[PDB]
């Protein structure tokens, strides 16, 4: 999902999230998308 295990796709839904910075690809078979929060 997230256009996964696409990384532009995914890192694209990481950017719309509000609080985040970047994100990939893994958690559920490399599909979900799994972004981190910008410090």
């Amino acid at each position: 999902g997230f256009g996964c295990p696409n990384n532009y796709q995914c890192h694209r839904h990481c950017k719309s999230i509000p609080g985040r910075c970047g994100g990939y690809c893994g958690g559920w078979h490399r599909l979900r998308c799994t972004c981190y929060r910008c410090g």
